[PDB]
C-alpha cells in the first residue's frame, strides 16, 4: 500500500497473509474454513496466516493453518487477468474471535463513489521498494467504469473495477495482491493489477467480487 496508513494491530480481522516460507499475497477470510484471494496468487504449499499484524514477529493472536485445497476460477485467464479469483480451503477451521473474523460477501455490486478500505503488506513506495512489517490500510473510492476504461484502454472487463485516485500517490502495490477491498462491511474487491503503483492516471484494478458470489457459494457448498 502506497500513501496509506498503519491500520493498527488486528483492526482488519478478515485480512490474511498467504505464506510459502515468506508472505507473498493477501487474502480475505469469508468463513471459518475458506479464504478468497486472487488467482494470480495460486501456488502449492500455501500456509494461511490469520490474526497477523507484524508478519515478522509472533505477537500472540496468530493462527497458522495449512491449505488443504485451492480452486482457481474455472475461467481465469492469466494473460488478461480476467476472472482473477481463487478459493483456498483451510485444513482445519479457524477459531473465530474479535481479531480473526470473516468478512461478508456482497448481495449487490457497489457503485462508483463508494468508499472502501484496501489493506495489505505490499510495497509502500511508488518509485523504490520498501516492504512494511505491519498491516497498511488505504481508504479509497470506487471509480466510474468509464474512467477505469479510459485509464486502461482495451483491458477492463465486466469482472474488474478501478479504485483509488487518478492524481496518483495512493494505491495498492506489489505484495498486496489477493487482499481485500471492503466497502460498507462487504468484500467488493480483490487486489488484482495495475501499471506500477500510485502513478498518475493509473489507479488500482480489482476483481469485481459481486460477480462471483454464486460461484463462491456453490463451490463452498460442495467442497
Ligand atoms: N494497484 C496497483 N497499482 C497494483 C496492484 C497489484 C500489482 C501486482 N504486482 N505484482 C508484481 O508486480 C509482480 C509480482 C510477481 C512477480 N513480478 C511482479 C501491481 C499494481
Ligand atoms: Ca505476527
Amino acid at each position: 500500500i502506497v500513501g496509506g496508513y498503519t491500520c493498527g494491530a488486528n483492526t482488519v480481522p478478515y485480512q490474511v497473509s498467504l505464506n510459502s516460507g515468506y508472505h507473498f499475497c493477501g487474502g480475505s477470510l469469508i468463513n471459518s474454513q475458506w479464504v478468497v484471494s486472487a488467482a494470480h496468487c495460486y501456488k502449492s504449499g500455501i500456509q494461511v496466516r490469520l490474526g497477523e499484524d507484524n508478519i515478522n514477529v509472533v505477537e500472540g493472536n496468530e493462527q497458522f493453518i495449512s491449505a488443504s485445497k485451492s480452486i482457481v476460477h474455472p475461467s481465469y485467464n492469466s494473460n488478461t487477468l480476467n476472472n482473477d479469483i481463487m478459493l483456498i480451503k483451510l485444513k482445519s477451521a479457524a477459531s473465530l474471535n474479535s481479531r480473526v473474523a470473516s468478512i461478508s460477501l456482497p448481495t449487490s455490486c457497489a457503485s462508483a463513489g463508494t468508499q472502501c478500505l484496501i489493506s495489505g503488506w505490499g510495497n509502500t513506495k511508488s518509485s523504490g521498494t520498501s516492504y512494511p512489517d505491519v498491516l497498511k490500510c488505504l481508504k479509497a473510492p470506487i471509480l466510474s467504469d468509464s474512467s477505469c476504461k479510459s485509464a486502461y484502454p482495451g483491458q477492463i472487463t465486466s469482472n474488474m473495477f478501478c479504485a483509488g485516485y487518478l492524481e496518483g500517490g495512493k494505491d495498492s502495490c506489489q505484495g498486496d495482491s489477493g487482499g481485500p477491498v471492503v466497502c460498507s462491511g462487504k468484500l467488493q474487491g480483490i487486489v488484482s493489477w495495475g501499471s506500477g503503483c500510485a502513478q498518475k492516471n493509473k489507479p488500482g484494478v480489482y476483481t469485481k467480487v459481486c460477480n462471483y458470489v454464486s460461484w463462491i457459494k456453490q463451490t463452498i457448498a460442495s467442497n
